[PDB]
């Protein structure tokens, strides 16, 4: 469960760096942790013993990502060089960000692509008019559904049954049987609008981006208010625009 | 040292392997490039790979989107990085140019948080995370006149000075006397030094102890903004967004 658990079960792996595990986990512990985290929290957080987080700090401090006053630590804009890695070496995220704009430009809305990463999706790249990095739950987003939807059905019921299926508003789909239901609609429009499922107001339409063996590699999305735009708008102008778009990511990249 | 992680060391150092490479890596390029054992490499990506962070077909190597959540981790626990956003979108959105903040990492800066302007550098696509030289950008010169004349003077003896364009200045003379100016102004104006057609005015972030911790600046097109206008417009609002975030930070 814990960070530590998923480390220690490859303890009997003669190749698995614990110490570097252990140091990305320290790394992950700051998300979302506004202020400075000390030793113990780290290591209340991670359930790393604070000796091991303590030296993995003091690994960061020596490399330039971290530094401390002894009692909390922080960490430095060089680790925001470790995701530009990735970034600068994805043929896929390079190449979608001039649809993206140009998305945007057109209908005045955000634009984005997400990948897949467990039980979340992963904002790989954006443009807006909430963070390329940051994660979102699949199951009630319009990304998210369309990779729920590239999942064959074994995997999916695996999601669904495991998910922490929520209710976040009062239109929120939070059981696996409704769910399996609209990603069966999802699977036959090749296009997913979610209206108002993750918060109120908020309404998105999404496209999957393909490879040319016809793997879905990620989403494509538009992100409104409910206010200025319609469902109309969103299914009979945003839609073919997106679909116009991603076909032509794929032909670009894959021919 | 006893507590250096080297394993850790290593990890990371695989990680930074794949800046500029969009082809997919060999355990022998990597090891070239950082010079880290072959099979230290080998377990490092190995690791990576069972963490999520790395993937591969037998032969070669990538990385997986997973890595970008550790640059998230930096963005998500830095007041300096959560508070600059909105000024940073307001003045894209008073003078419809971008806005940036960097910090320096080693001879680089590094953009650390955008406006959501668009503003598609050609020499180089510029994201959160990118980098571009010190020397010829205004926010570099501006945070290498936060060194002392030493370190300063160290860094022009060794870096390295491509005239990107026929203004670069490029020789570290013209930089010296150039850093000197910036110094006394307290800003800095770059007229296409970087790239033909680019031109930005940057200005100073400090903390509450007077150092320098970053660069605050207005990308702008010279077909959009006369040089008197980056100055008599552009400037004042860079300054009076940079006191407002030294405020809202310590006081
Ligand atoms: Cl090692
Ligand atoms: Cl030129
Ligand atoms: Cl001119």
């Amino acid at each position: 469960a814990s960070p530590a658990k998923r480390i220690q079960a490859f303890t009997g792996d003669p190749d698995f760096m614990t110490s570097l595990a252990r140091g990305l986990a320290v790394i992950q512990a700051f998300q979302e942790r506004k202020r400075h985290l000390t030793i113990a929290q780290i290591s209340h957080r991670t359930e790393i013993p604070r000796a091991a987080v303590r030296r993995c700090l003091h690994t960061l401090i020596k490399l330039g990502y971290a530094t401390t006053d002894g009692r909390t630590y922080s960490l430095l804009p060089k680790v925001l060089t470790l995701g530009h890695a990735y970034l600068s070496s994805t043929p896929l995220a390079i190449s979608a960000q001039p649809y993206l704009d140009r998305i945007s430009d057109q209908l005045h809305e955000a634009a984005n692509m997400a990948t897949l990463e467990g039980d979340d999706i992963l904002y790989i790249a954006r443009s807006a008019t909430l963070s390329v990095g940051g994660r979102l739950p699949a199951y009630c987003t319009s990304m998210g559904r369309i990779l729920l939807a590239a999942m064959d059905d074994t995997s999916l019921r695996e999601y669904l049954e495991r998910a922490d299926l929520k209710a976040r508003t009062s239109r929120t789909l939070n059981d696996p049987e409704s769910l399996f239901a609209c990603i069966q609609q999802v699977r036959a429009q090749g296009w997913c609008v979610v209206d108002q499922e993750l918060e109120q107001g908020l309404r998105s339409i999404a496209v999957p981006v393909y490879d040319a063996s016809g793997q879905v590699l990620a989403a494509l999305n538009v992100s409104t208010h409910v206010g200025r735009v319609t469902r109309s708008e969103l299914e009979q102008r945003f839609l073919p625009i997106l679909l116009a778009a991603s076909r032509d990511l794929c032909h670009q990249l894959f021919g």
